[PDB]
């Protein structure tokens, strides 16, 4: 029971006590742990999986059996026990589902760049919720072994234009292999796991 779910994510949602119930987004942040987390409290834990082989892995392992869509070059994945949908993540309005509560950010504009990390946040901010506890999952060390090298987006940039709808605060920290789960995915076997409060207003 929460064994390794971002030691933050149980440590600020732990005391920030969400409505019970509350729209938990999960954008490109499909974990495991993290919703199994939000769930295991009793949350709407909706998202997507931005991972086309996930998806297929998925597909693999149970052979068929959720809700297999086919959404252009990616897929939508969904399941009755999780509003998960692995594949692509463009097409749930984080809005709608968002509303309030709060969702779960895992590392994604720091696989991409400055430009384009701008039109994320403002491009989430825009299609997020109104009032939301949002939190992003970055990273730095990682970036000659995980999948996609993270541009371990300064959270002063993130306060830089991430700052104009959410509340981002910095937080998290080094030395959390275990904590991060991309970790052991990947195979880190020691990195360093940076982390931003976001709240969305």
């Amino acid at each position: 029971h929460q064994s390794e779910v971002n030691k933050d994510l149980q440590q600020y949602w732990s005391s920030l006590n969400v409505v019970p119930g509350a729209r938990v987004l999960v954008p490109l942040c499909g974990k495991s742990q993290d919703m199994s987390w939000l769930s295991g409290q009793g949350y709407h834990v909706v998202g997507a999986e931005l991972s086309e082989a996930a998806v297929e892995r998925y597909f693999t392992e149970r052979g068929e059996q959720p809700h297999i869509t086919s959404q252009g070059d990616f897929k939508v994945y969904a399941a009755p026990g999780i509003e998960i949908w692995c594949g692509d993540f463009f097409a749930l309005t984080a809005r709608d589902i968002g509303h309030c509560a709060a969702f779960y950010d895992r590392a994604a504009m720091i696989a991409l760049p400055a430009d384009m990390r701008e039109r994320y946040v403002q491009h989430l901010e825009a299609l997020m919720p109104q009032a939301c506890s949002g939190l992003l999952i970055t990273l730095e060390y990682d970036q000659a072994l995980l999948e996609g090298p993270p541009f371990s987006v300064p959270q002063t940039w993130l306060h830089r234009v991430m700052s104009g709808n959410w509340e981002v605060t910095k937080v998290g920290g080094q030395d959390t292999l275990h904590s991060s789960a991309r970790g052991l995915k990947a195979g880190l076997e020691r990195m360093d796991e940076h982390v931003y409060v976001l709240e969305r207003v």
